[PDB]
């Protein structure tokens, strides 16, 4: 008799922190999977599992077009040298050898690296940093609600196999 | 008196659930300090909200040395084709002039490349690269563990008022009875 | 006379430079008002004396934009070190108080911060430093034209009193 | 013959003209090595062609530290702004929340922001602006000589030819008496 009404209550409090448990991870799917379709602008939701991967994508295509923007100004500082030393002082960089008499030579020089440094290069990915930066900012946002996801999921079959021990103690015990 | 053995194990129950993730958070707490003390080999540990401006500083400093060991590569790929275009075909690559009779200029343009390029740079990066990937990863693997401390510290005030509150009602309740 | 023939011929020499160092200094002033003209986009080419004052807006206005975009930089820095850390710490950068119960505030910190974030700004002075480095080139390749139409306007007066000097000398010397 | 008088004229004029541009270009090259000694303290005067790397480098230099010093004051604007809204108003300016009861908060607000406003930093950049700028005036300075010194390079061995052709002519003249 006297323990039967701990076991009974054991068993509810168990059972009702199961439901509270599996409310809160639901509602951390579906924003984990708002964010994974909104992300990359998707039709239809894809599996939860999926945001580690979409996450690392993200990571990685912002870091790439970073390493790019970075790229695209230090090649265009050394062509912007080649340039004003062939205009202001007549001069090619590399040898150190004058155009006087040599307008043609000094003419490729200038057509040359003219075609090496072009602004819709930069244009495009700025634009495609822009993109990644907020992917990348929407995934972030949730990683809390999956982490918590993930820790329920180990959580809740433990505290499932607690109220299944506790509901074979209880009808065991009636007797 | 039914309900006053309900709000009394309402309140054990609490109380004992306040030591567990009291001691959790505590544990949690360790587990980050001693990382950031590992992760930067420091002498002391720091306090624990400094896991976020280390953990910020090993992701920013990795990527900067990244950048630049992929700049040093391209900067190495192109000075490449400037000596071998002079090694190779006697020609200046930018200007598309040839050095004959010019052996002095030639020799000129391979010393100006051959010290735009050197081990030094890339074995030096590498070594940071290797230790800012290091240090971030100490702090990454605690990362869990700092968020866990965080949500707790919440918890905890949340969970200690609610016994205060429990706590009144069992010292008013066995008054009145 | 030999001394008469020794005059006409130095007096003929210094008459035929001048028309050479005339004809040279037109040519660069033609060149550098070309360049004035197209450079900043003019109906009419301006007086040739204009070329420094233009020369130097040009460097100016193009380390003005220059200053700009780094500054731009490092402001953006700061504005996603603050974006950052309430999206993924949840947590004010500056007081260090985190949003607990306060997804209001939290609210109001991002939206402001995106505010900040715009990148139609970069877009423009992106185009103004591509503008101002074009017209900044084009006067740069006329410096030399400019620095010798001005020597040669030292010049000339000079070598045309001795011109003088020499005719007054030949009229003298006939007999 | 009056010809060979009228060739050695000539020749006289030309050779005269290279010997009084000679001088003049040994004139601009030991004024653009002071200037270039000068510049940069140096203990020994560095080769002509050199001014063109102390130029570029001299302008870019100070560029630099001129950007550096516009940074530093719209920085100090921000903080400023920050450190004015928790004195003035009690408020952190970022997310509009009160330091009521929350002063510790708000010293550590106010202690991170003086750690960013420190006056050393544009002492130093001044100092550097200072410094570049007189190099680079210098440089300036001496701009025309070099631009002198480069074109009667050009010219001097076309006049060296046409006093080779006009002394190889002469003697001709005399073998042809
Ligand atoms: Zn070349
Ligand atoms: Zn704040």
């Amino acid at each position: 008799q006297q323990e039967l009404k701990q076991a009974e209550y054991q068993l509810s409090n168990a059972r009702n922190l199961h439901n509270k448990l599996t409310n809160e991870m639901e509602a951390c799917m579906r924003a984990v999977q708002t964010a994974m379709k909104e992300a990359r602008d998707l039709d239809s939701a894809p599996p939860v599992d999926e945001y580690i991967t979409m996450l690392e994508t993200d990571e990685k295509e912002l870091a790439e077009v970073e390493t790019a923007l970075k790229l695209y100004d230090e090649l265009k500082k050394h062509y912007s040298t080649i340039k004003d030393r062939a205009l202001r002082f007549n001069k090619c960089y590399i040898c150190d050898r004058d155009f006087t008499n040599q307008e043609a030579a000094k003419t490729r020089l200038l057509e040359k690296v003219a075609k090496r440094l072009g602004d819709e290069e930069k244009k495009e990915l700025l634009e495609d940093q822009a993109a990644f930066m907020k992917s990348l900012d929407i995934l972030r946002a949730v990683r809390v609600k999956y982490d918590t996801y993930q820790r329920l999921s180990s959580e809740l079959p433990q505290l499932s196999r607690e109220i299944d021990s506790e509901t074979n103690r209880r009808e065991d015990l009636v007797r």
